[PDB]
């Protein structure tokens, strides 16, 4: 089946920003013809650890610098929602809905997502068991989702640490395709106290092994200057080196899918 | 004084919250030296399972929770899941309660708070004690003058909780701090559709909470617990409730005497 | 029944400072008298982090050091032991005989303890489960022990961090008397790199929590000048607070006592 | 080149020990690009259980595994426990292995290393990754030149264990890098007198254990793991072993372009 690499910046910074990105994106998406790419980007952080971090410029510019990405791109997009009545003006540009990791459980906005037509990808909350996704899948199921994924972004691990448990992926693909994060799965959850901290040096390494065990697809943030970024600065990827990891994990894939369990 | 918020998980009916009510009321008249809120949900927004029970919605639970606080004179606290519902759930709760999987949520932060009512805060499973500092900060920032932060378990490998004392202390540094002594020691998802928990250890749990000092004690209750629509392993026999009350009140004099300062 | 109080200094030092320590614990047993209390200190530390840590200045000495303090005051005596061999010469001098966290499991080093017939007293892996102390339990009534402990010194949580659950102290309870370790609980484990952290300012919460939910005694490391100890020094307790500690968990005892739970 | 330690987790038998050791020396022959190290124990030192399988006896499993390194010309490894049988393991075991719970005891690492032979440390499931370099340092002062460092899981929660990948290229830093496949998935006490594992775990992770990058791989077989006296859960079927390491030999050869420098 076609690997699927969700890719784009973590927030909204500026539009102008958002279409930088997206003409690399478009540029992969010529080069690795048999992956299919999704821009992603949040039109609003809503779960920033502080009250004086950036959130972004509201859900309409957003929905409007996303449209402009589509369109000028010919890209599919995905952003998350954090309420249930921003499913469905969201769902006019967005092809895949993405709830929040800490929102896996709110059974309305599930619902709200899934009655939209559109795909849907859950972030696991780093609190879920690997098995308890399935009630996850039941409830977008119920509530009419046709196209569901399940992205694996970390577990707590002690305070402020996640870690993968990649047994997770193989167990998740029992009922939905498994989508690996491989930036958040390695930030530091208020690590750095008013913010989140990280370790980019792992993104590399733990996105071979998702691939290496199995999955569907990768989610990955950049930025053009991880530096300068708003939020995820530990944790973005140079946009430069987007190239090299994807064919690294379409390289990786191809020699491993031989051995990939059945479900 | 020292705060005791009980009630049941879930507003089952009416007829049940004011049974409950009943009771609370009693021991709110036998222990002046306590503070009772009466504690429900309007719903559970983030049950595991599609078909398990949710409640009646906002308005039945509103009206209920009226029911409660005019037939007996107590104060209220419930829970929001979404902004808009601070405003309509404000007109009767004394004190605006915020899911520990919502902690986060800044927007329902804020609307807690710019409705003027006292917040408390579940501390999600996910968060360090320190980590709360920040919670406490957006709430300031909303114009929350009580400000509550309840314990109520840590994310311990899968479907376990754990709780770590050493939070009480830290949390108590930017806010004043609540033992959730039912929903401390439930199992996430340990029933597969539906989330497990030990009574066993309620009531050792909430004894170290006061030994520790907390400034109140959550507590879940219910007449028959085998048929309750949630937190049925954890919901604690109403019959129980003073005997524990009594307990840690004294347990809390004498244990007072040790507590840290701030 | 009695409450035990197992207290003293982490190593032996030097035995000048174990008899200074040995007099404090004395005078303490004279004012308590419905305490027992078993005078600890190890002849060696055969698990530092790093190899330029202290140790100790042998068996042979210390069993010297601990016998004088026996015969100088009077005092039960409780010390570990590392391999096999050890348990007999250590089982001169020791009313009970210790058994290291990470050797909980090996069954040879219990088996020789228990044949002495000496008490013996576990400390629980930071890997175990409180349910899976059982077994420990039941290899050493196999291997003759009549007097059995079971001490709870925190559970691996995260990275160089450890919790107490205190769930385990009426599950343990079930098969041995149980005791809490107020000092290794609030240790963290490699914390300072090459020597472990500690945080001394939760001990007594800690403990007074420990007795609150109901054990059958405490365990306490104590030195006259903490910054100054060669081993623990982050979670030492200076000599002159032992005094208050114990007569507040005895107050926290008599007061919680009637509600705790028959197993 | 890639080092593969396999054999059986106890010495049941030197019959079955030379059942196995006949197949790791076939593969051995089949495997050029690969350093074959057959592995066993004289003794189960720790189960969960006093009536659990320990062995024959370090007389036994000793003349056992010089039969297999005579019959076979294999390389050997075995597990000590305490100080004194450092000495009369290392005149067969070509690598010392020091078990996990043991990972700190200073006389034992003392004890491998004055032998002379390499030594191999399981990393304890308490151990951070970072916390392994004083094991090093220990190895390096008794003397040890060729030092190992196998990853073997991560305590999450109770009974179950977590391989945290990021430890592999951290503890590289040191030493060389082993995975343990059999042992990541145990689930330490989980069938309660015995510990249990999901074998269907073992390939996925141990292709995850290359694609990151590490020195060797660790595996636990049996003829008929259904009858196996210790790991029963996760000892890997016999026939089994030959694709898993082709596997893991071409995922190594593309994977390894990308292994970040030490
Ligand atoms: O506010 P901080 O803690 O930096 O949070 C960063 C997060 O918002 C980021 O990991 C992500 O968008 C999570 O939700
Ligand atoms: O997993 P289930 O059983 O649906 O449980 C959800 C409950 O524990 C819920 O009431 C709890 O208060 C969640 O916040
Ligand atoms: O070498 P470090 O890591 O400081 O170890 C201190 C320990 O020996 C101490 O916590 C205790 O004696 C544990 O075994
Ligand atoms: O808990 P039990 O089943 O006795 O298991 C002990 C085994 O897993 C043992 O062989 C393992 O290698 C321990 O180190």
């Amino acid at each position: 089946e076609k690997f699927l690499v969700i890719a784009g910046m973590n927030a909204i910074e500026s539009e102008e920003l958002l279409l930088k990105v997206g003409e690399e994106i478009k540029r992969l998406s010529e080069k690795f013809k048999e992956v299919e790419f999704v821009f992603k980007s949040s039109f609003d952080k809503a779960n920033r650890s502080s009250i004086h971090s950036f959130r972004g410029h509201g859900l309409e510019y957003g929905v409007k610098a996303l449209r402009k990405v589509k369109e000028e791109f010919g890209l599919k997009i995905t952003t998350d929602i954090h309420e249930s009545w921003q499913a469905e003006p969201v769902a006019e540009v967005a092809d895949i809905i993405q709830i929040p990791a800490f929102l896996c459980r709110q059974t309305d906005l599930l619902l709200a997502a899934a009655k939209t037509g559109r795909a849907v990808n859950v972030k696991k909350g780093q609190f879920l068991a690997p098995w308890d996704t399935k009630n996850v899948v039941e409830k977008l199921k119920f509530g009419g989702a046709k196209e569901i994924y399940l992205t694996e972004r970390g577990t707590t691990f002690g305070y402020n640490n996640l870690v993968v448990d990649f047994r997770s992926l193989p167990i998740m693909k029992q009922w939905a395709k498994v989508i690996y994060d491989a930036t958040h799965s390695v930030q530091l959850p208020g690590g750095l106290g008013d913010k989140s901290g990280g370790m980019r040096e792992f993104i590399f390494p733990l996105i071979r092994a998702a691939v290496a065990v199995g999955c569907d697809g990768v989610f990955m943030e950049t930025h053009p200057e991880p530096e300068k970024a708003l939020s995820d600065a530990p944790t973005a990827l140079p946009l430069s080196q987007l190239e090299g990891i994807i064919e690294a994990i379409l390289e990786i894939r191809e020699v491993a899918s031989k051995y990939y369990e059945t479900i």
